């Protein structure tokens, strides 16, 4: 019947927003995404394609949830998280935006 296999455009159904995270500590995110037969997506830090490393972590579902987590976090993590999510359907993207509030350094013990 249908030359191909049911599916549906990439909606993500629960975005991010602006949070606020003190360097050095721990960045969490989540984000779910409804399509088939599996929307692909792609994180991108300032117009780069983000690289998950010692310090930044992707995780992948077998549901299409996604998150990336961070640890440490610097002064360079704050910015604009654009993903795009491409589907057999078709494609979708957003913006969100992340605050870092750097550490209280002083002569006083934490």
């Amino acid at each position: 019947g249908s030359s191909g296999s049911s599916g549906f455009r990439p909606h993500f159904l629960q975005a991010p927003g602006d949070l606020t995270v003190q360097e050095g500590k721990l960045c969490r995110m989540d984000c779910k995404v409804s399509g088939l037969p599996t929307p692909d997506l792609s994180w991108q830090l300032d117009g780069k394609p983000v690289r998950p490393d010692s310090a930044h972590k992707m995780l992948v579902r077998e549901n299409g949830v996604h998150s990336l987590i961070i640890e440490p976090v610097t002064s360079r993590d704050a910015g604009i998280y654009t993903c795009i999510a491409t589907n057999r359907a078709g494609q979708n993207s957003f913006s969100l935006e992340l605050v870092v509030a750097a550490k209280e350094s002083g002569p006083s013990s934490g």
